[PDB]
């Protein structure tokens, strides 16, 4: 189960654009301690790996991670199973995993000074924000308060620390220029499908919009909703009556009907509340975050679209978080994927 | 073919690093997002590592470890798309391990909410960050006297310098001693090994070696501070500019370093690096007194019944190699000087 063939395995740089300090740069003079001086900073780029079978068959899948994440969710599980990239490969598709601007080998924009400033610029905020192992144990699913685990939970309980050691802040890069840079990455591979997973939903589905070589969307538990400008459904509040969701992205609805041309599938795992859950502020969130992006997709589907929604629970698979993809069942979790691939002929050359 | 790769398992993990909590309890019921320091945990401080295992491996697994400001990408793929180290060693029977270290590519960056590295009252890591430029890492590296010139004779990529540049970045101050833990932690779990350093990661090998036994071996390219015991640190000169001085060498106590003398280390110089004085051009002036002040480090290792050896590529008939010879046009070469020190070893026999 954990032997791979590959034709050929790599990674590259993509995207990103350069700024610049102030004067010329002079080699006589000691280049230690870095100074802004003369200096041309690359920012903003994207780390892509890959790997190929030996006779692909269907279109390559890029899987984008989720908020605070890298691509190390799709090379293993955090108890050491294999991850999407091992199983797909498998599968017979060339898999991209990438590591957005911002993440993981992705660039962190910085440089001599207070974090994020370039002389008087400031390229990104020097205030940081990063959720806690208790705020992405609520969001996550893994129980309804930190330490607590739902019954029949598909969480590779006890591998707790590896899993949170996974997660880390983000700078305030432009969204538009992550979208940007996997533009790009899908302008170089051709034909693909992205695979995106929380945070990256709302930005999977951007880059759809402007890069025709996207030929499927499968989001596993989206973040942010997605509507055309000015159409915006009603949307209540949280049961607190207080606390709304992540305000839904609006686009331009020439760009939003492209959505409709392709096929896409948003998966949810279990435990999300049916019912106002005031007790638990994220499980409360997911409830009305899901009824959101039922919404969108009913959109979509206004449009001539074929946008579903899976919630694994109803196709036999239950206790699943918020990761489908890592938790113990992920490889039935693979399974019903491949089917999406396959209905959609994806698989086939 | 070249690029073809046959893994038995292949996968990555986290190791190491500590916790660090902030003021107060946590309540599921208060909005989750914006996201708070109160009753938070934070993990920071932990490694990245992947590893890649080939079918019927022989000998000891290989440990790639990063220079200053990069990742394991430099292990996987030259800057114009070749195959790296960790391929053509999977292809060569050892299972190879490639990592992010703790503040760089995919290990932790210790920040939280508030300003950079600051977790309340306390300073994890400094809110002033420092990082090279372009013009900077190009004459660190080599690749010519100033930046977008190249040595006639130059190994490296040309037309992919974007792509080169893109991988490098600024490391927040995490102290060395955390860096060091999480590899010991990795060598502890991994059993026998090899560390195959570079740059910043050479001083931070030898420093594993003396604290982890599992260490059999040493390849560092290019390592870019020596080391030396307490109080025996040689003279060594400044820089031509006669106001610059190099690193200044780690001093450790000689009860560990004499531990540097039980096994096989190698350091590996490209080329370039002026034999006079040359104050026209401080980094390479710079290369010049430290490789001098490294040839001191290992003879000081010899006289205790070491092993250590300096390899300077050009005496080998490799011409041009840059600081970074494992992603060089030749690096093909220059992974055979690395099977041919592992050989002479016994490292690649099970
Ligand atoms: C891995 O988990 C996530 O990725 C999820 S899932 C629910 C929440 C989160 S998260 O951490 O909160 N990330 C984000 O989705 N980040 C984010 N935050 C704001 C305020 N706006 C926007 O864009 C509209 N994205
Ligand atoms: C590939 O890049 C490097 O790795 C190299 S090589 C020559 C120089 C460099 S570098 O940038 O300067 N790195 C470091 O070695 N980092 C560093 N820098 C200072 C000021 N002190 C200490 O502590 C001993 N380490």
């Amino acid at each position: 189960k954990r032997k791979v063939v590959l034709a050929e395995q790599g990674s590259f740089y993509i995207g990103g654009r350069t700024v610049t300090g102030p004067g010329k740069f002079d080699p006589s003079k000691p280049v230690i301690r870095y100074s802004n001086e003369g200096a041309t900073f690359y920012i903003n780029q994207m780390y892509v790996n890959f790997q190929a079978p030996v006779r692909p068959r269907g279109l390559p899948l890029v899987f984008w991670h989720g908020g605070g994440l890298t691509g190390h969710i799709w090379e293993s599980t955090p108890d050491g199973r294999p991850g999407f990239q091992t199983l797909f490969v498998q599968d017979r598709h060339t898999v991209y995993t990438i590591d957005q601007p911002g993440r993981g080998r992705g660039n962190i924009p910085t440089f001599n000074g207070p974090f994020g400033q370039l002389e008087e610029e400031s390229i990104v905020n020097t205030v940081t924000g990063n959720s806690s192992k208790e705020g992405a144990w609520v969001r996550d699913r893994l129980g309804p308060a930190p330490g607590q685990f739902f019954e029949n939970s598909q969480f590779p309980r006890g591998y707790e620390d590896n899993y949170f050691k996974e997660m880390g802040f983000s700078p305030s890069i432009s969204s538009d220029e992550i979208v940007d840079a996997v533009v790009k990455l899908v302008t170089h591979i051709g034909p693909c499908v992205l695979v995106t997973h929380a945070a990256s939903g709302v930005l999977g589905m951007r880059v759809a919009t402007h890069a025709k070589n996207v030929r499927g969307i499968v989001a596993y538990e989206p973040a942010t909703s997605i509507f055309p400008k000015g159409k915006v459904p009603e949307i209540p509040p949280l049961a607190d009556k207080k606390s709304q969701i992540f305000p839904p992205f609006e686009i331009q609805e020439s760009y939003f009907k492209k959505l409709a041309k392709i096929p896409i599938q948003f998966v949810f795992g279990d435990n999300i509340p049916k019912n106002p859950k005031s007790a638990y502020w994220f499980l409360d969130w997911w409830r009305v975050t899901r009824y959101a992006h039922s919404l969108s997709l009913e959109a979509i589907n206004k449009l001539g679209g074929q946008a579903s929604l899976l919630d694994l629970p109803t196709a036999g698979l239950r206790g699943n978080t918020a990761f489908p993809f890592t938790d113990r069942n992920n490889v039935q979790v693979a399974s019903l994927l491949s089917d999406f691939l396959g209905k959609h002929g994806l698989d086939q050359n």
